[PDB]
């Protein structure tokens, strides 16, 4: 069994005053809440039991939004991160939730999209030992954890926000772990930046030869809503795809149904109060149209 | 002396699920909350005393974001509209706030921008008798109150969301009134749509020969940010202007300073907590740069 | 070996006056000419010998832009389509070019993108019998050839621009054919719309049980620059991906180098004249950077 | 009084290659119509009917194919070649015969202006009969343009061309109005350090004589430059947003011609006919019966 975690807290200050009223992850991307996107990523990976970690103030907001998850065939739980003191804190806050299971962590403002994503997730998901992360070529690797490869394509180093990046491959905000992750996180000390760093957790696996680094090719989109510009671009990206296709991206209701976590009747009931708009009309359409 | 009202409620049904555990007029338009835009419009009209009317759920959210306005040299008050039963309800909810003063109403999701806008507003503000509204050419006039002109350019009729519009001129969501408006609203009955209609208020002034309809030229932008698509377009519009100019659109801090409602010391103190980002850095710059 | 055709002609009357000056397929999509995109698609399918068909006025302009292709390891040839009388005319105009070989046709204004695209292409291109086309879920199937599937997923009918589509699956503007296509096209007569239709070619194959319809999943982007709005959307889509990734979409120089059709020395020479710009700088970077 | 117009639509295309290998930047569409319609429309709105379009030797025939002699729009369009992009002031040398003994105006072919009361801002400048007039606009990146510095009283005191350390954030836009002194000023210029015959140097000549009028173009106007891939996209989106919202089109020369009475209703109807199967033609037709304020 693999349990999921969505880390959806974080500083806030960079995007104020936009984020003074609404935290990033509660800011919607085009037609649905930002959190739907990383949630749908965990769902597509086959994960149904998910811990949502947020700020003290947002945690109840997330509860109002998503509830216990039973509507979507999920088991959703909530915990608080008092201060954004590092991605790795997710494993300390989520220690009891994880128990003795495997796990996966996704960042609440990360938006993934592309063909054969289910396979990419599936292969990481099937690894019962070690950790798996994904490498994506970016313009600005200095903003991320950076993974360096040797001439043979083997991952050989990790550095967090390096002033002098060794490659243009960023480690994306999606991570799969075996049962070791909690104890690794328990042993970490704050970095210079003052954070309990996921890069340090991933490096612990790398130095034991237990880190799988999979390329996420250029045909995928991996976007982050970290800036005003990047939220706008992400919105435009989703809107172009949706309006071209007549399909919606990262609808949890759709994914639940396709995965047999909810049935047609359940789906019909979810669509009713959204009936007056495109999103409800869309869910109803799913009951009678085959989509490959 | 004119008091202002921002009517920022409305059914959110259309925009769900994007706006579920948050407020729709708190969504960013690019880089700042949507409500900053209409607020800035009233401020540019020389209005300091403003009543913000929203839903039971969202009114507290506005208060938390904007406070009493004193930081910006404003007097902000708040009131609740229990149910979205008409734009004209603003004048009933707002009756005691208005007192014996002139007034102006702007809708929370209306974004205006253009050259000489302060003159356009100044002109309506300086009419102490009757009402003033603005007509703007649109592609889909059936969505709005529509104003028909005679061959001489005189306004001759108003219809609310007509099936067969008599022109392509929509009445925008910005309205200036003398002391007759509360009494006119007091006497209204709900329409066939089942709403207490601002068009019926504007028609009451027109039937007495006391409605001024001013053309808002095609050089102005009048955007309505109340749909997912139109929110994205508005965001891009503001981003293009801001990044081209190195100026920000609709910063209340700037407008308050320019109007001498707050002094330099005050502006400096507002910028401090936003210092880490572009917005705080911008406010600081206004202290030592002349902008015409 | 399979030969390719890019049909890059067509009535421009729609996009006038924007295309009064230029053929639609010479307009840039963001940072490079539209024709680079379908050219790159053929290259990615392993096709090196390509006939570009355009109008009398433009064909020489395409020759000016692309030359004989030798610089990119290609064999580019040219032919004129006197009048835009149907997509199937490509096979009559290109009869001598195709000779006794397998072939592929791509429309000059079609932009495809997504993960594992080279696999989707290679599988169709490496078939040696029948015809292969791709079905993509769209909002507006009435604008395209539409494929209807039975309950088992088997394609059962094709209709060109039906007013009441039987599905939401459009046939995309990318077609792969065995040696039967020319004789099929020769027997066609103009449709009700006045055109020699590729849909009729594809039906001929379907009737013989020799049409392979492969799904192009929602993870792929299939865009059409046929309208002002859609060309703008496609530009933003490419811009977002490029700026995120620090990679460029559909650079023929890159693809030729990667396929080993040109070497490093040749790539370096192609970059030099573009060195003062981002595109040339990019081609240079590819010489010392490994991209997975 | 008549003013003659010049659109300088030449330039090194190297930057935008390969997008502009096929087409010159100034023929690329901004959303729905060719880039050059925009600065052409600016001149038209200023009351200028007689215009010289300057471009490279390769592009000159392309502009001539698109626009012709302008008679269909009530204009008198002429063409000339700039052999090499050796300075904006070259426009006055190349255009000397064309200008003759008249007032003149120069607009750059990739400059897009839009906003309320723009006709008034233009008419004020164009109706002056002395000196030069230019416009100052606040930008984020003044180092890309000519930059004007003001004193504490708002009077222009200096001009610098593409300064590494701008003295202000006010760029001089690519729209210039001149009296009959300009040709002789340009004739006396020598190339700058950038190796160009600079319009900034022409403008400084006027400033030194106290004959340069620098008018602020306020923040409510949009002044966009389509000279990069990103900027052309943003400009397209800007136009598309306004057009789709309004049901009106920006910088349609047929509309402006008709509104200025340079062509009549029958003429407009004929222009609409060949574009009728699209929205641009349908739009021209609509203008014959709808009053637009
Ligand atoms: C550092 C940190 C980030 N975050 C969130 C914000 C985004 O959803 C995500 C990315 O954060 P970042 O802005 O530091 O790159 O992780 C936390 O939730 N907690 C933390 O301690
Ligand atoms: C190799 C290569 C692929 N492509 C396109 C083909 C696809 O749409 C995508 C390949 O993505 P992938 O590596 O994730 O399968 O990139 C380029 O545009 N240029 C290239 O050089
Ligand atoms: C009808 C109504 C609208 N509104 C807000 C909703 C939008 O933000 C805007 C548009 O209203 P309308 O298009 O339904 O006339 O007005 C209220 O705040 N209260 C109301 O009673
Ligand atoms: C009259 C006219 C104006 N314009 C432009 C000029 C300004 O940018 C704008 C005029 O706006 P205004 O009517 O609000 O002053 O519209 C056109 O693009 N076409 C026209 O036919
Ligand atoms: C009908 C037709 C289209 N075309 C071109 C124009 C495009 O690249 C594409 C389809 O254009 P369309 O928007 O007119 O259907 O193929 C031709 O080259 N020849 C033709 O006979
Ligand atoms: C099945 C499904 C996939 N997706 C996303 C996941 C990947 O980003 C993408 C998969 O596309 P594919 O079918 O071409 O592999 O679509 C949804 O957004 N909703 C869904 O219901
Ligand atoms: C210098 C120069 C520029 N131009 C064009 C190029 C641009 O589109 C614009 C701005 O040029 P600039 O950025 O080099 O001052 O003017 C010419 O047509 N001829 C010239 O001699
Ligand atoms: C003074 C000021 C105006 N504006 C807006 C009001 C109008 O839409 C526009 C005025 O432009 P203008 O100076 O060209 O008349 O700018 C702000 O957004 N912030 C400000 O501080």
């Amino acid at each position: 069994k693999r349990k999921g975690i969505i880390l959806a807290g974080g500083s806030g200050t960079r995007l104020h005053p936009a984020t003074l009223a609404i935290s990033k992850q509660l800011l919607p991307v085009y037609d649905k809440p930002m959190i739907y996107y990383p949630l749908s990523t965990l769902m597509l990976a086959g994960i149904r039991e998910i811990l949502i970690i947020s700020t003290p103030q947002d945690t109840p907001r997330f509860q109002q939004l998503l509830g216990d998850g039973s509507n979507w065939g999920l088991d959703l739980q909530y915990a608080v991160q008092p201060s954004p003191d590092g991605l790795a804190q997710a494993f300390l806050i989520g220690e009891s939730f994880i128990g003795n299971d495997l796990s996966a962590l996704v960042l609440g403002d990360n938006l993934y999209y592309g063909h054969d994503f289910h396979e990419l997730l599936g292969s990481a998901s099937q690894r019962q030992t070690g950790a798996s992360v994904f490498a994506y070529h970016v313009l600005d690797p200095e903003r991320y954890g950076v993974v360096e490869f040797d001439q043979g394509g083997k991952a050989i180093s990790l550095e967090e926000k390096p002033l002098e990046p060794k490659s243009n491959y960023a480690v994306t905000g999606l991570y799969f772990y075996d049962q070791q992750v909690v104890d690794i996180a328990r042993d970490l000390k704050p970095s210079p930046r003052g954070e309990l760093e996921i890069t340090d957790v991933n490096r612990a696996y790398l130095e034991r030869g237990q880190l799988s680094v999979e390329i996420m090719g250029r045909g995928y989109a991996w976007l982050d809503t970290g800036t005003h510009d990047s939220l706008l671009e992400a919105g435009q990206f989703i809107a172009t795809l949706e309006n071209r296709q007549g399909l919606k991206v990262a609808c949890p209701e759709e994914i639940a149904y396709r995965q047999k976590w909810i049935d047609a009747a359940q789906l019909e009931k979810l669509a009713a109060p959204l009936a007056k708009n495109g999103y409800g009309q869309y869910l109803k359409r799913l009951l009678t149209e085959t989509v490959y």
